């Protein structure tokens, strides 16, 4: 019984030029030297290589310390690999053996009673051997997230859509994302799967007296994402039906609590596609304080075009609105909190008070302050929105180390749809605001009050639970010196860093 | 050999009066009970010990206890006395009468063993005192009654009945969440004396994985005021030091959330006495949309004045506010949001949006709204407060079964001082609200934004964790039919039953 341990880019790459294809991955590196030594006494692990890739180490680091190191060779002799450094007392010296079949006939022989586990460390001539011969019980990859050049690659395998979109490999294990000299990864093992308390126990037998997973497989589910399946999958086995303002029938919870880190990645979900286009339109559209729909329809962004309708505008009482005004919305009460509205098209300046800016000198100044928010809500010019805002408060926190996080109220969530496009649009203002204020980015707490799924979206969000997550994106505010205040990002500041997600699911808006 | 004793209990350790029951019928309880006498992990069955008083308190129906070996120590009492009493059904034990406990004892081993799993201490006052003595009671089923009952026989005095009330050791293993019957408040202790499967997948566990626990020995954790003891301990073990804008050193952290059933108890927390004529008169205050703190002050409710002071006031750039004005405070915005401020003494009704108003409508017309939110926070108006305020947001939903549930989101949490009075003084409003409606009140959403705790509290509060929680109280709306509007309520409306806190702790009010 053997395992594969290795770091993949998405496309399957491992090596190129006999040498790692990504700039040094220190977290990478990290987990793979406990993964090799780690053991519940008296057994060291072994490490069986190929040549190319144990020439390819550096010598400082060969012989793998701790653990027994073997190396597939031909043409590499036993005493050459000697005469290449002294060795130091207290290891087994590295052994050659001719294929991996006689490989592992050697701990057969030899290591029978000293050996715990056996790892497979590369390269793609003993992982196609390994595979070949599926003496493979588990597979720990490391997913790369970006793509790079590679000329050596890891052979495809049944349950290979872990990594990309198209005996088996099924995962148990997904870790949350890492990411170093901004390349994003994440760590997955896959298996080879075809009375002291005796007292309290009849007291919780009786205290209880009263269906849809996500993922179940994944026992260890270190990914940050599985809060958003878990939160789809609670509402379907735990929520209400419901009736609506819409008309759809509705599955709703009340109270729901997500949190996501900043520091390492950013939480562009991978089960399916974001619309990143629109969430990054969207608040530059919302921070510009622009309630002019059509400025956003017209780049391709047709988000809110149902809800600002010749035919809805009349329904929402507001016969006088131009077809594409929001009302005094979402941006208009955050750069001008009070004013008085009159159309898309008026100049609003100075007017009111703008809360980003005010939250922003506050970050600057003086973080510790408990009073840095900024509302949409505004109950006196609720009824002159076309739709009142979802997406209602938040509010700001500086730590010690300069880090930022960010609390978000949302009175009302779809969660299939507009909660996806909610977490990754106040993540990316986050990111905007610590990078205009000097601070790291740390994380994003998502606060919600009537949380559900559409009855109607239903069947769609099994199948999104169907589907594990794949490792997050990073995104990379770009021209870093050229923005200095919130107003100076532009659509084309962006990027966004080996965003693989699954296919995309198509939803319907609630109208 | 070790026995376990199953006991009902008043907080003045009262366990029955005039042979019989001091309280009204307990389902939940004679559930409990039932339960944890009978169930049984094969051949075997439970022996159920009991005195003479006890078998006679009790209905003709129910005795013997069904499936256990009844046993009753009497002297006037003989064996013929019991099965003249009533036909011996098939398959079921005799009822065995022994002079005293430890004849009781003795017969179990001397004849019962091989036959009897686990025995039972059931009643009374004479049979507990006499278990106590022996000192062969391994655990205490205490089902504490919180509701102070007409009582003339007792559970006798022991080490560890401070979890009653206030004052070889019996300390809490279990404590369970409040419960209901017929008015009347209790929960579930158990006391204890003291005096390459998955294993393929632990490797990884390893180098991912990693001081202060409140009533650390608890292992099972109902009692949803461990949610709030937890989060004191979360913030001192795992929070950064801030500096604050008073000056005072803080320990805080961000994005924390608790929720509290009010279906079955009220949220009044027990690990410290909380200042209820405040809630409640504050709470009055901000429902008649009253600004001037001196009805608060002249009620015996100081909780404001250190914050209208004239030095305050100033400190707060207000010069010309009068002693006792806060401006427009959250009771101002509630009822009148938007309204132009001048002082405490102007008439302001009519003026502004109100909330209130506008929530209680839509809840008694349009219950499936999601637009059911109340709001303090007023950018434009923030300058004019003399305090920017805390808990600023709140929304209601409603269920199935017109069920009421209630977020309040919280900015800045004084963790010590004010959230217990936080959760109590918005689980009312909900209580209030659902009674106006013609609703059941089912859970208060606490969420939290700055949630920190002062450096002059560490001290104060590390104690405060040493100390278990008693059950919740009831808090009842009398005058029902009277009220009918959220307006309607006054001070005398309300009744807090079964209420029995821990000893208070000193903790100075940050100004
Ligand atoms: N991403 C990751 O996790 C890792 C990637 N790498 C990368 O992989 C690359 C090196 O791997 P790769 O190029 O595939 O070369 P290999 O590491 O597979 O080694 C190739 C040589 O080893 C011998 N050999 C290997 N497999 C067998 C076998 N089954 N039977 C007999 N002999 C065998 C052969 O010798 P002969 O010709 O004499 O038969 C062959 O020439 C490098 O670019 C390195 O950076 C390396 C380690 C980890
Ligand atoms: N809430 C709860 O958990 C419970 C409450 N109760 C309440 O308690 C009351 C009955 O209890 P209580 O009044 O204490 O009476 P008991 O049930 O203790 O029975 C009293 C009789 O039992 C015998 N006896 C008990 N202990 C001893 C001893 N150590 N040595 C010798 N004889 C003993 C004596 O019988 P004799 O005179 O024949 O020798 C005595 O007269 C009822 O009102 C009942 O409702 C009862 C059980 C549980
Ligand atoms: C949230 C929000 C902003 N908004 C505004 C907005 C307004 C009313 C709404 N009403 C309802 N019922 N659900 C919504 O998601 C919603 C969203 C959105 C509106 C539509 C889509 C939408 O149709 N879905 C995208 C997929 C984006 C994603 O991956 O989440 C699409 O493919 O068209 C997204 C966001
Ligand atoms: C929250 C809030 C509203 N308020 C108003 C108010 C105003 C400024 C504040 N400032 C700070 N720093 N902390 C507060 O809790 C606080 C509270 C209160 C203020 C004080 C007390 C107080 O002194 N404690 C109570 C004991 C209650 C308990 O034991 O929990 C007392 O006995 O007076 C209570 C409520
Ligand atoms: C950028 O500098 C650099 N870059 C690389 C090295 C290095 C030094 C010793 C050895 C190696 N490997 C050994 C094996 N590997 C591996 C990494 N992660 C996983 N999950 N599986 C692996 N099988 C990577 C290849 C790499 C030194 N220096
Ligand atoms: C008014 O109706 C009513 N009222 C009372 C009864 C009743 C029926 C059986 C038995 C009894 N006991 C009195 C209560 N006991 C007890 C209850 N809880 C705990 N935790 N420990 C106990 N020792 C034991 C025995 C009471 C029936 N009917
Ligand atoms: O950012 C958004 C915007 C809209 N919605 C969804 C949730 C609601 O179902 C609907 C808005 O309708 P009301 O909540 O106003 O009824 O749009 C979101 O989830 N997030
Ligand atoms: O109802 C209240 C009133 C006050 N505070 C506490 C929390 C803060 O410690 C302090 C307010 O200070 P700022 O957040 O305004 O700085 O008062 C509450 O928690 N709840």
């Amino acid at each position: 019984p053997v395992c594969l341990v290795v770091a993949m880019t998405p496309k399957r790459g491992i090596g190129i030029n006999n040498g790692l294809p990504w700039p040094h991955l220190t977290t990478d590196f990290k987990h793979f030297s406990r993964v090799t030594k780690t053991t519940p006494a008296s057994r060291f692990n072994a490490v069986v290589m190929g040549r190319k890739t144990w020439e390819s180490m550096p010598r400082k680091f060969r012989p793998l310390v701790d653990r027994l190191n073997i190396v597939v060779s031909s043409s590499l002799k036993e005493e050459d690999i000697a005469a290449e450094k002294p060795q130091a007392e207290g290891q087994q010296r590295v052994r050659v053996c001719a294929s991996l079949p006689a490989a592992l006939s050697l701990l057969e022989e030899e290591y029978k009673d000293s050996v715990d586990q056996i790892f497979v460390v590369g390269g793609a001539g003993l992982y196609e051997a390994a595979l070949s011969l599926g003496v493979a019980s588990h597979l720990y990859i490391t997913r790369v997230a970006r793509e790079f050049p590679c000329d050596v690659f890891f052979p495809a395998f049944p349950g290979d859509d872990i990594l990309s979109n198209k005996a088996t490999y099924r995962p148990i294990f997904i870790s949350k994302t890492f990411s170093d000299n901004g390349v994003p990864y994440d760590f997955v093992v896959l298996e080879k799967r075809r009375s002291s308390a005796a007292a309290i126990a009849p007291v919780l037998a009786w205290m209880d007296e009263e269906l849809i997973r996500a993922v179940p497989h994944v026992h260890f589910r270190g990914h940050e994402e599985f809060q958003y399946l878990d939160l789809i999958a609670d509402i379907i086995n735990n929520g209400r039906t419901m009736d609506d303002r819409t008309g759809v029938g509705v599955i709703s919870k009340f109270g729901c609590t997500m949190r996501y880190s900043l520091d390492q990645a950013f939480p562009l979900l991978t089960t399916k596609r974001v619309f990143w286009k629109g969430v990054l339109e969207e608040l530059l559209w919302f921070i510009r304080g622009d309630t002019n729909a059509n400025h956003l329809s017209e780049k391709g962004v047709k988000i809110w075009d149902k809800n600002v309708t010749r035919e809805f505008l009349d329904s929402r009482n507001l016969p006088h609105r131009e077809v594409g005004d929001i009302g005094p919305g979402y941006g208009f009460q955050w750069r001008h909190f009070g004013a008085a509205y009159k159309d898309m098209h008026t100049d609003y300046t100075g007017q009111g008070v703008d809360q980003l800016k005010n939250v922003i000198q506050m970050l600057r100044t003086n973080p510790t302050d408990r009073r840095m928010l900024m509302t949409a809500w505004n109950p006196a010019a609720l009824d002159e929105m076309a739709l009142p805002p979802c997406h209602l408060l938040c509010q700001f926190y500086v730590n010690d180390q300069k880090e930022l996080s960010c609390i978000m109220y949302q009175r009302s969530c779809d969660v299939g749809l507009g909660v996806p496009f909610n977490i990754a649009s106040y993540s990316l203002l986050t990111l905007m605001v610590a990078h205009v204020c000097n601070l790291k980015p740390k994380e994003f707490i998502h606060f919600m009050g009537n949380t559900h799924v559409y009855t109607n979206h239903v069947e769609a969000l099994k199948e999104q639970l169907r589907r594990e997550p794949r490792p997050f994106p990073i995104v990379n505010i770009l021209n870093k010196e050229r923005i200095k205040e919130i107003d100076d990002f532009t659509a084309e500041d962006f990027e966004v860093v080996g965003y693989v997600p699954h296919g995309r699911i198509q939803m319907e808006m609630a109208v």
